[PDB]
């Protein structure tokens, strides 16, 4: 979506005047590492600071939005037609941690751009987390291509072995 861009866009502007980080997650993050769009995305995922959820939940009605109903991991929001799905991230030594997800899941730097934007996004070892549980509850056969190949660009862009180290640490921990 070109309106999935610029609400991005718009999210994020709003986001920086509060001094509030907002990482970029999800396919939009493989496509801000990347630095190419590459494939339609069905929503926007949002990481934000758990102890700040009120100055997200703001920008969304700021913007028109609403906040939509609890989820498992987080809360959904809506903007438009256009949905966030927002998780948070609470602070642990010096960054910012998302609850059961790698280490470095939310790294300062901005290290992804979305349409010319530098744009804080989920590490690769983050976004590569949540396809083993994908993996647990679906199986992969039954994976749309959009999901298939993102999986497969996150596993190109981090390599080989540090993703069989990364799916042990899943494995062991939820054994
Ligand atoms: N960090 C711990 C959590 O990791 C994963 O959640 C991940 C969710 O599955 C992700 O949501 C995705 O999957 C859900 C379905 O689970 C879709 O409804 C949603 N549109 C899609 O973005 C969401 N965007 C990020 C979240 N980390 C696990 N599924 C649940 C676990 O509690
Ligand atoms: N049905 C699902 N169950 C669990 N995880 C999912 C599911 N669909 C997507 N995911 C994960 O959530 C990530 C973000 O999805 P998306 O918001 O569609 O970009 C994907 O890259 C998968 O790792």
């Amino acid at each position: 979506d070109t309106t999935q861009v610029t609400l991005i866009h718009k999210i994020l502007a709003a986001a920086d005047e509060r001094n509030l980080p907002l990482w970029i997650g999800g396919g939009w993050a493989i496509d801000a590492r990347l630095g190419r769009v590459t494939r339609k995305h069905d929503d926007i995922d949002l990481t934000f600071p758990g102890e700040r959820r009120g100055e997200l939940e703001a920008i969304v009605e700021m913007l028109g939005g609403r906040v939509m109903e609890e989820l498992d991991y987080g809360f959904l929001a809506e903007i438009g037609d256009e949905l966030l799905d927002c998780e948070p991230a609470w602070w642990a030594d010096e960054a910012y941690e998302i609850a059961e997800a790698p280490q470095g899941s939310c790294p300062e730097a901005a290290e992804g751009v979305i349409a010319g934007r530098p744009v804080r996004c989920n590490s690769w070892e983050a976004i590569i987390w949540d396809y083993f549980y994908y993996a647990d509850e679906v199986p992969p056969v039954d994976w749309p291509t959009k999901h298939i190949e993102s999986y497969r660009l996150a596993c190109t862009s981090l390599g080989a072995e540090k993703v069989e180290v990364l799916r042990a640490a899943f494995r062991s921990r939820y054994a």
